[PDB]
């Protein structure tokens, strides 16, 4: 008779919600086709053999018994439909048997998938890099190619075509995967495959001018410089537009007329995100959202358009559409002293609990001061703040923070003295890191920039050994680096 | 213009030959469809998640440069034919492209495969345990089943049938794989799957009366006792005769007409050896060996029936057929009045020619004979010949053969010792087995281990020395810490 919370997904959102939700207060079931949590930041290290599967993983069933003594459940299913009207979901097991399950609360955390842009042959020929098996598939293919090119039944020009590694995407994923392959190629591969080492080349391809565009221009320039010193072909300002079995095509971003055909052996696709079929389906089911491209939620992470307000979504599968300021103008006016921008800002602490977009991290009050306004003008101003609101970026950092917010809201606000005092979710940006090869780490932190150096790696390791969610994983983190330092990357495939 | 040695296979034989063969003296190429060496004794620990792949493995290319500066080569191919007349072999890559290669010496070390005994459904439905991939497939299937049986769309009756693990074979492989699963089931699985744990059962099936037949009766009895304490169904004196998708059939060894149909979820097949298709093919190519079931070699490991004497075989793919004593009677008489004790007295030196004369191959005291006539001596010699047993198909023997033969190439073949090449004689060092719940058994010369608090410690001290790199020793040590402090993983 405890209320049932179903969690869909075992990713950063779902798993972290699981870790914090009170199993005494609720009856909790996580549902996911994947029986482990994947620690995605270390996924590129898996591509090169620097770290093991154990450090990139947490098994869900190890976290189903909290110290209180009460338990949670886990089912290995893939949710295929949500029926918000009747409070249930349809799933399928791995043998396509339907399973029907009821909930009182649904926490959707199914994440996003890799975007092919409908380009011909991305699904067919390219390797994605979004989970454990993806990374392992990529490692093996690479090692497979190395062995195939050591055979005598092969010409030097066949070798040059096949030993070309193309990475599409100059975001952090693409950049880190390239970096890691570069280290592998310049170390272990160089030693054990000398006769063919010089036919090997890596290219990274990016539509815009900069690698790591969302970081900072100095970090971008440094990343490109460092890539040059590693003899990585940096093909920025190029868009991949077609993919065939042995070659792909690129179009210059600077001249629409300039195309190139490139040979390749291994093609890694690390472009942006796209929605799961479950989300596409679910959207059609909600009158208000029937033609949305992504699932929209409250400022409280409630899925808009559900009469019951019993479905939440966290992580990559959702954008936040908060309660509009300009729909509550008069009410906000009463709350104030004047009627200036800094009248508003003076009450920004209190009003931020209701409107996230009022946050000093969401609205620049100084780049936008406004002298005394008439009510209508104030309403226009409020409207600008509304339009300026940016939904949290699709990162593990945000998914984790959303997961702790929401679970704590279930633990401490719903079904307690505070049912109505629930604050709206606001991220704190903690910074971003990236490995860019050859011991060089970059970090774009709130008050710092790292641009390489002897102690860059050290900073990276102190950061991530603390972001790991178990002592088991910390053990492996430590051991795996010793092993890689003393003995090297492995060639088992 | 260095002579070319081609090694076929990257197992205990091939890899250890590679480790010791002098790359300065020869131009060596190992050919194997598998680019790593598999440390098979720890393979059952891989089934249960106790140890990792890193401790069961060595990557061939890490060993292609010895410290003197000379190199070896490796090619990822599967040999499909040997043409002994013309000294070349045909291979195929993984995309079925033919490759043709010339050698001066061929070292065949392709091992053996699992024997299905042609039984319907073994290949189709059963899991084998001969390599890394096998162990991981086995591990996954089990975890798959546990998850499937936690679903609601499943009856307790379906659960009981699906969560039955049957292991066919009471040899050390079968026994060790059963033990490891028992440990996993009784620890990590019991904690994380309380609801369905009592639907789980393990059976081991063995045709003879004993588990670990080739050990000791005390060790066999102790292994069976320990198995019952763990609630493993020990179905000795049963053999499997048929296999279907959800059930298999067994026949009593004690009553020809008692049969049983058993349901199962996971069927593991560890029944003993059979020959590779390469060896079957190659045999038909050798006139004197054309109807053999197994490849026979000299007492010097040279494949018999080859005019050039440039093809060797080591490991599980071969049996030794030594030079016959009774074909050399008169000569032996001349070396030596004319008793078994006379013969034994010269046994150390004659053993360099005939391995069957070894005190480890022939019981001189249980077979003493007084003065013989030449004819009688000839008959005696003949008994020694027929008593000879080829090395048992073990890693221990494949390794010892590989060190012997590589040492012959290094220090005999192109030196002034060409003619004093001694015949190969194993030295048995003992055998160990993990039998679950921390109990190790060992059947050593002069000792028997039957369990104990310090049983496991002995096992760990032995195998950390048997590992062939410091890398692997690191992982050996670390993997046991990991398993102790944090437990076995459920990743699949
Ligand atoms: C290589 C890589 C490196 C990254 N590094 C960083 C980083 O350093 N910092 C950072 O902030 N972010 C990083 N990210 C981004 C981060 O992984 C995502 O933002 C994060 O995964 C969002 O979490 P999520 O729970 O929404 O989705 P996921 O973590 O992808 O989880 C989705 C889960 O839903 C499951 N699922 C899918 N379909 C269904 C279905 N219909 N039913 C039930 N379950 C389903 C999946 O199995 C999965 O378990 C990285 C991403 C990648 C790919
Ligand atoms: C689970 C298990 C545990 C064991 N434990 C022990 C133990 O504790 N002690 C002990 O003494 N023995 C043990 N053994 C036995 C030991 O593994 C074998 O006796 C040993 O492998 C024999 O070595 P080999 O080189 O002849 O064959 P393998 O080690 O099997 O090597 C054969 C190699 O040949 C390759 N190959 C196959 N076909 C071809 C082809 N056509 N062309 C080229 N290469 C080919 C294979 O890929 C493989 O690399 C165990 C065996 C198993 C399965
Ligand atoms: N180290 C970190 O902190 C880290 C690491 C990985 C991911 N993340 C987060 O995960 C999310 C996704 O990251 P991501 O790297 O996979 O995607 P991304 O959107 O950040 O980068 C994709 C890049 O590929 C380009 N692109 C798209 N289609 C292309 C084409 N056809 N040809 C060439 N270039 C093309 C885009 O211009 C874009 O710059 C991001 O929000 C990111 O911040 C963070
Ligand atoms: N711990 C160790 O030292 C160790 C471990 C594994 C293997 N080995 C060596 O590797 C070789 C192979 O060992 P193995 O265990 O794989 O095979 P095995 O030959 O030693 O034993 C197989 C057993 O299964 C039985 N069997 C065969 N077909 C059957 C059927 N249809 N139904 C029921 N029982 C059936 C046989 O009676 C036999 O005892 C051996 O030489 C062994 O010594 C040693
Ligand atoms: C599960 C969440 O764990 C909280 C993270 O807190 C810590 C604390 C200490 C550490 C170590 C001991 C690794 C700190 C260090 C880097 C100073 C040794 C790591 C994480
Ligand atoms: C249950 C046991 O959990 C304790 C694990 O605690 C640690 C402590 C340190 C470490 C690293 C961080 C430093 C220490 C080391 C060397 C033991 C891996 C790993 C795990
Ligand atoms: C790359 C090779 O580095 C080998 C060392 O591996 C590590 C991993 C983590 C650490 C940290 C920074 C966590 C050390 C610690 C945890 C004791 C502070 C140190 C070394
Ligand atoms: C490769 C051949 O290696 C020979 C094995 O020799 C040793 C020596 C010591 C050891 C250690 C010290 C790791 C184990 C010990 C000393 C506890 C027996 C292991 C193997
Ligand atoms: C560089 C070559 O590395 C040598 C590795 O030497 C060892 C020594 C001891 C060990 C044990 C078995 C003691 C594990 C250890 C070192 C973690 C204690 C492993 C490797
Ligand atoms: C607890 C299990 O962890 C281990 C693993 C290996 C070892 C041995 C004994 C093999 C290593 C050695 C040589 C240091 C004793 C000891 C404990
Ligand atoms: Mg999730
Ligand atoms: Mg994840
Ligand atoms: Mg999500
Ligand atoms: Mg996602
Ligand atoms: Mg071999
Ligand atoms: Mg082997
Ligand atoms: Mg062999
Ligand atoms: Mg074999």
């Amino acid at each position: 008779r405890k209320e049932k919370i179903i969690i869909l997904g075992s990713g950063w959102g779902g798993f972290n919600f699981l870790l914090n939700i009170d199993f005494k207060k609720y009856d909790v079931t996580l549902i996911s086709p994947r029986n482990y949590f994947t620690f995605t930041p270390l996924l590129p290290c898996l591509c090169s053999g620097t770290l093991s599967v154990n450090v990139c993983t947490e098994s869900i069933r190890n976290f189903l018994r909290k110290k209180n003594g009460y338990c949670g459940n886990y089912l290995q299913l893939e949710c295929t439909d949500v029926f918000y009207e009747d409070k249930y979901i349809n799933c399928i097991d791995i043998e396509n048997n339907k399973v029907k399950l009821f909930y009182d609360y649904l926490i959707i955390a199914v994440g996003a998938k890799t975007n092919t842009f409908n380009i011909n042959g991305v699904d067919k020929y390219a390797y994605f890099v979004k989970d454990i098996d993806d990374a392992l598939k990529i490692r093996k293919k690479f090692l497979d190619i190395l062995e195939k090119c050591t055979l005598p039944n092969i010409s030097n020009e066949e070798k040059k075509k096949m030993l070309h590694v193309a990475v599409v995407g100059g975001g952090p994923t693409g950049v880190e995967v390239t970096a890691e392959f570069a280290d592998f190629i310049n170390k272990e591969v160089k030693i054990n495959y000398k006769d063919i080492f010089n036919f090997i080349s890596i290219s990274i391809i990016e539509g815009g001018n900069n690698l790591l565009p969302t970081f900072t221009q100095n970090i971008s320039d440094f990343t490109k410089e460092n890539f040059h010193n590693l003899n990585i072909n940096v093909l920025t300002n190029y868009y991949v537009i077609d993919v065939d079995k042995h070659s792909f095509h690129i179009q210059s971003s600077l001249n629409k007329n300039e195309k190139k055909k490139l040979s390749y052996g291994l093609l890694i696709w690390a472009s942006g995100l796209a929605q799961t079929t479950l989300i596409q389906k679910f959207l059609k089911t909600i009158p208000v959202q029937a033609n949305n491209a992504i699932l929209k939620v409250d400022e409280k992470l409630r899925v808009i358009g559900i009469p019951s307000n019993n479905i939440y979504a966290i992580g990559d599968c959702k954008k936040i559409q908060p309660k509009l300021l300009h729909e509550h103008t008069n009410e906000i006016i009463k709350i104030l002293t004047k009627l200036t921008s800094e009248a508003l800002k003076l009450k920004q602490s209190e009003l931020t609990k209701t409107f996230p977009q009022l946050s000093i991290s969401k609205w620049d009050y100084e780049k936008n001061k406004k002298g005394e306004m008439t009510p209508q003008q104030f309403h226009d101003y409020l409207f600008e703040i509304d339009k300026n609101y940016k939904s949290p970026t699709p990162t593990a950092q945000n998914a984790k923070q959303e997961a702790y917010y929401l679970s704590n809201v279930f633990n401490n606000f719903i079904h307690t003295n505070q049912k109505f005092n629930i604050p709206s979710f606001i991220e704190k940006w903690k910074g971003s890191l990236a490995y860019i090869g050859n011991h060089q780490v970059v970090a774009d932190l709130p008050y710092y920039e790292l641009k390489g150096g002897r102690f860059s790696s050290t900073f990276w390791k102190v950061v991530y050994i603390q972001l790991l969610l178990s002592w088991k994983s910390r053990f492996h983190f430590f051991i795996d680096f010793i092993k890689t330092k003393w003995y090297g990357r492995p060639f088992i495939k």
